[PDB]
């Protein structure tokens, strides 16, 4: 039940983990470091590393659009045989 929890599925979609990420920081806005702790950065922290890239490049402060703009760049699925 912890924003850890909330991470950026495979077959999950962006939509999903940020609806996720926003609804356990509801459930307890707050931590030891708020402030010091970017909201923004522990999306993309918490997100994967291809997104992690990907929101490394967006900037310092991108806009939800942004990241998922960026989030549904990321590569994945593109191909017939079926993927492992």
């Amino acid at each position: 039940t912890s924003i850890l929890d909330i991470r950026q599925g495979p077959k999950e979609p962006f939509r999903d983990y940020v609806d996720r990420f926003y609804k356990t920081l509801r459930a307890e806005q707050a931590s030891q470091e708020v402030k010091n702790a970017a909201t923004e950065t522990l999306l993309v922290q918490n997100a994967n590393p291809d997104c992690k890239t990907i929101l490394k490049a967006l900037g310092p402060g991108a806009t939800l659009e942004e990241m998922m703009t960026a989030c549904q760049g990321v590569g994945g699925p593109g191909h017939k045989a079926r993927v492992l």
